């Protein structure tokens, strides 16, 4: 017998292994799911963006300030498991309402 199904379509967290999302969902925002973005101070982040994510902790009220996506707040995501910065998520804009700019660097890819 083998297992026949996907070998990479599941990201977890890299960190304690917590579910966070899927390859079915990533989300070519501006015609990429991969967008490399700069922070006020300076920092360079590579981001992919998912549709849908399950497995996180948005800790407080959303902000404009420095947004990477046109008509989006962004609030800090967490990993809700081990606490680890997995990202953010994007709010108030449009086509899709929310999603999620993770950083893939902070995932596993599995099964
Ligand atoms: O879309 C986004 C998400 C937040 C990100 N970002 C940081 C990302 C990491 C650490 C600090 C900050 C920070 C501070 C003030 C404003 C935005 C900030 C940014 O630039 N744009
Ligand atoms: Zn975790």
């Amino acid at each position: 017998q083998m297992v026949l199904a996907p070998g990479a379509s599941i990201f977890r967290c890299r960190q304690c292994g917590q579910t966070i999302s899927r390859r079915d969902w990533l989300l070519p925002m501006g015609g990429d799911h991969e967008h490399v973005v700069f922070n006020p101070a300076g920092m360079i982040f590579r981001v992919w963006c998912f549709s849908l994510a399950q497995g996180l902790r948005l800790i407080g009220a959303p902000s404009g300030e420095f947004s990477w996506f046109k008509g989006y707040d962004w609030t800090i995501a967490l990993c809700g498991q081990c606490g680890s910065h997995l990202g953010w998520h994007y709010e108030g804009g449009s086509q899709p309402q929310t999603f999620f700019g993770l950083i893939k660097d902070r995932l596993a890819e599995g099964p």
